[PDB]
């Protein structure tokens, strides 16, 4: 199929078989729709991590006489590409313009489930080890080993290693590399930043492009660190001579355990740039925090009419966090790195002052007798040291080399696809959903409980152009805490964990409730592949033609936005109110728990039908039900009538096929009702005509009724006055309500955010014209 | 041919078919195999002149 085909289908009978065949087709489209290897690297990153979703808008008017309208194109985008907080060194308590006092932490735990291994093929060295294991010694069994090459992986010592610490894998050669692929995809996406370019709670602050330079910061109180111990093979094997010491990594591993693991790395591969990226992506994370080197040259402020202000007013005391900082992964807590093929004078090539067990010692000595434990990836690998400034290309070189090698040599296409599907659940971060409220007409003042217009979570910071009247939020401490507590992932799960680095104190509060779990990577597969114990999956050298890093990340972000859109559609079909994902979702109404019960069924059904991974690792209600209404912050007087909707309508239409074209608007025999209300003194007070909103069953049997419902209840939102056209003609009449009349809610995005949709790419520095076309 | 076999196959040995150490400082030892596999790999893959 093609994009033209999907844009003309629309939803159909059972909608769950729909929306998953569509998603598989859209994922298949994203695989071939753009060869990103023939463009500049920054352009490739922009086009992969920040998709555009073109659409055409337009509204009709009742009595048009020579009305001139522009039929232009706009490009809708979702998600935060980075996060802007106050500087770590900032003592004043004054509220900064656009800078949050803290940031959310999406803490991911360890999945009890094991990524199912698939069969591998033995190398000739492995075949001879197998023969030694299954046959009494002859010899004629020594068929592949040789001593021609010095310190290679083909001597008799390596045979002994294989037969000693990897016997089950010799018996049953299998591997699965999905979890490390997941961590690699997430590392790329969170370092570069996926989404729309929005980088603040303010909805008007955007970062122009991918940062060119990054800064590394360490924090003992806030990092999630892994302990490392470095041994040569002889020294590591010699500590198990006299019995088994506590915390022994010697036995082989079939089902990985979160505490303690061992990796056997050949000396030739230790100097590879992929090695520190191999130690990361299997460890706990983050072990260090990443920042853009300077936030001034990348960040801009966008006006209501599309006026770009490059230097934001208070950029001098702001830090531009990467999404890498908002995530917290649980991996292995202790790793024994065993270098194979080294002598007793081996020197750790990375950070000085670090001595390998059995290698060169402190003073000058060989055969170092201590097994030192280093807390955190930064204590070794000087390239991860505190206050280090690094170009992002140099940082990502090791990641790209690792991905290319793994996906051409060790892993299969199925593992890569599963990794993409899993990583899409944590690919994007969205700000708390802003909503407005039309209010009620004056004639219905005595029949309504929500008369005045209102808005919630509508924050902007630009002062150059006219501010929207609906953006009334001011950023106090409690409001900032609430807004951070309202931030969500693609499937809707929020966080109840957060961090703050203010004055000179860094503090994180990590709840026991987690937003999801990820499987551990079995490091025995890694060791055996790095020692050529298996036959390679393919003989190709490059992944450019198949399953490259940037193509994989583009697919991951595409599927992540698809997850967000489908989740919004499900929440609409399940009637899940927007307010059930706020900071006070537990203390407001009992509708929230019922809505979660209904919504989780849609989510689990989709996850089982499409992802195939165990649902609960990707979505659960632990963070929703463990809400943390902090101190005050009263909810605005808005009825709970709009769904979850983190994405603009055009993105939802793209992923669902929902059609809201102009043909559904009525312009011209009797299906309406006269609605009558009387007061005590026998006087008719309403005597009005009304029409019944469709039931969800009617929508199920005719999806065009939903399109008509959109065109009967939607009005263009005014910018400077809080009076909509709709409230002068229409209202909601709910007979089961004590007061029957209400207005309309209308999930709100902001003119500043919508100005960024006026160009095909998320680049806004100074030559970009974001003004509406033809006025 | 044996350098090509080393380039296209996982090591066994049975692959060491031509090299020898009988002749000292000749072009037929394992060191010359390493040289060929290190700095002339494309020509090993596609021998042309």
């Amino acid at each position: 199929k093609t994009l033209y085909n999907y844009y003309s289908e629309g939803p159909s009978t059972p909608i769950m078989p729909h929306l998953v065949n569509r998603l598989r087709g859209l994922d298949a489209l994203a695989k071939v729709d753009a060869t990103l290897s023939k463009v500049d690297m920054n352009a490739a990153y922009i086009f992969a991590l920040r998709p555009t979703f073109p659409y055409s808008y337009g509204y009709k008017q009742r009595f048009s006489n020579r009305r001139l309208t522009t039929s232009a194109l706009c490009y809708a985008r979702t998600g935060l590409s980075s996060f802007l907080t106050v500087d770590k060194t900032y003592t004043s308590n004054s509220p900064l313009k656009g800078g949050s006092r803290g940031w959310p932490i999406f803490n991911v735990g360890v999945s009890p489930h094991v990524a199912e291994p698939h069969m591998r093929t033995l190398s000739p060295i492995g075949l001879e080890v197998f023969n030694l294991a299954t046959s009494q010694f002859s010899k004629t069994l020594l068929t592949a080993s040789s001593k021609v090459f010095t310190q290679s992986l083909y001597t008799a010592d390596i045979l002994s290693i294989f037969g000693e610490v990897f016997l089950p894998h010799v018996m049953q050669p299998v591997s699965n590399y999905t979890p490390i692929l997941v961590r690699a995809l997430l590392a790329l996406i969170h370092i570069l930043g996926s989404g729309s370019g929005n980088c603040s709670l303010s909805s008007s602050i955007f970062e122009s492009s991918i940062p060119q330079f990054l800064t590394i910061s360490h924090s003992t109180n806030m990092s999630n660190r892994t302990r490392y111990c470095l041994h040569t093979w002889s020294a590591y094997k010699d500590m198990f001579r006299n019995g088994i010491p506590p915390q022994s990594t010697f036995p082989p591993t079939l089902a990985p355990e979160g505490s303690s693991a061992r990796i056997l790395i050949p000396a030739a591969l230790v100097t590879s740039p992929m090695f520190p990226w191999l130690l990361v992506l299997v460890s706990s994370g983050p072990q260090f925090f990443l920042y853009s080197k300077d936030a001034s040259i990348n960040t801009v402020d966008i006006g209501s009419r599309g006026r770009i202000t490059s230097p934001i007013p208070d950029v001098a005391h702001l830090d531009l966090h990467r999404l890498w900082n908002l995530f917290r992964f649980d991996g292995y807590r202790y790793i024994d790195v065993v270098i194979v093929g080294v002598d007793r004078d081996y020197v750790w090539p990375y950070q000085n002052g670090v001595y390998v067990h059995g290698g060169k010692g402190p003073k000058g000595t060989d055969n170092y007798e201590n097994a030192d434990v280093h807390d955190g990836i930064g204590t070794i690998f000087s390239s991860f040291n505190n206050n280090v400034n690094v170009q992002t290309s140099d940082l990502l070189l090791g990641l790209s080399t690792l991905w290319n090698h793994i996906t051409t040599t060790y892993a299969t296409e199925e593992e890569v696809t599963m990794a993409i599907k899993i990583a899409a659940a944590f690919a994007l971060v969205y700000p708390v959903q802003p909503i407005v409220y039309s209010g009620c007409s004056r004639a219905l003042y005595n029949h309504t409980s929500y008369f005045q217009p209102s808005s919630e979570n509508c924050y902007t910071t630009d002062t150059a152009e006219v501010k929207s009247t609906w953006d009334t939020v001011e950023l106090s401490v409690q409001v900032n805490n609430a807004m951070v507590l309202g931030m969500t992932l693609p499937f809707g799960q929020p966080t109840v964990s957060s961090a703050q680095w203010f004055n000179n104190i860094d503090k994180a509060e990590i709840s026991m409730f987690k937003v999801g779990n990820l499987p551990l990577q079995n490091l025995d597969y890694l060791s055996l592949d790095m020692m050529e114990f298996y036959a390679p999956t393919t003989g190709q050298l490059y992944d450019i033609r198949s399953d490259s890093l940037i193509s994989s990340a583009h697919r991951t972000v595409n599927l992540g936005i698809g997850y967000t859109a489908l989740a919004d559609f499900f929440a609409y079909l399940a009637s899940v109110p927007a307010q059930s994902f706020y900071h006070n979702r537990m203390v407001t109404s009992p509708i929230s728990k019922q809505a979660y019960s209904v919504y989780e069924r849609f989510i689990e059904r989709f996850i089982d039908d499409f992802v195939g991974w165990g649902r609960c690792d990707l979505f659960n209600l632990d963070t929703l039900l463990g809400a943390k209404r902090i101190a005050g912050v009263a909810s605005s007087p808005i009825p709970w009538h709009c769904s979850l909707q983190r994405c603009p309508l055009p993105i939802i239409m793209h992923y669902t096929g929902l059609h809201f074209g102009q043909e559904h608007i009525r312009v011209r025999v009797e299906g309406l009702q006269q609605i009558v209300l009387r007061n005590d003194q026998g006087s008719i007070v309403l005597d009005a005509l009304g029409t019944a909103a469709p039931s969800r069953l009617a929508v199920k049997l005719d999806w065009s009724r939903l399109s008509a419902w959109y065109s009967d209840t939607t009005c263009a939102i005014p910018i400077s006055d809080r009076v909509m056209e709709i409230v002068n003609y229409a209202a909601i009449w709910d007979p089961t309500q004590e007061r029957r009349a209400t207005g309309f809610v209308y999930t709100y995005f902001s003119p500043n955010f919508l100005s960024s949709f006026n160009v095909s790419e998320p680049i806004f520095n100074k030559t970009i014209n974001l003004t509406p076309p033809y006025d």
